[PDB]
């Protein structure tokens, strides 16, 4: 599914993102934005053959199984292709682990070059929140 950015904020909103450990949904829906271009779909593969998956691009290495990704943690305890849904329950609750870690949202490459220290809250302007 290629979410709407006013779909997505509410639903990311709903699953409780909205300040979560500090961080303005607007933060959450332009990392999507710059992740995915909001599609749950969305795969890439990585030089250290990891691959990132779905709206969040989150990564085999550390937090999903995907079978291939050999000496790889699973710490969303999740198949990998549970972050491909249309529902974004999944992603949703591993990004809440992830960013728990102790480096916040800075574990997102796009989120630290594209919308930290921007205006975020450009994101959901315009939607009914």
């Amino acid at each position: 599914k290629v979410f709407g950015r006013c779909e997505l904020a509410a639903a990311m909103k709903r699953h409780g993102l909205d300040n979560y450990r500090g961080y303005s949904l607007g933060n959450w829906v332009c990392a999507a934005k710059f992740e995915s271009n909001f599609n749950t779909q969305a795969t890439n593969r990585n030089t250290d053959g990891s691959t990132d998956y779905g709206i969040l691009q989150i990564n085999s290495r550390w937090w999903c199984n995907d079978g291939r990704t050999p000496g790889s943690r699973n710490l969303c305890n999740i198949p990998c292709s549970a972050l491909l849904s249309s529902d974004i329950t999944a992603s949703v609750n591993c990004a809440k682990k992830i960013v728990s870690d102790g480096n916040g949202m800075n574990a997102w490459v796009a989120w630290r070059n594209r919308c930290k220290g921007t205006d975020v809250q450009a994101w959901i302007r315009g939607c009914r929140l």
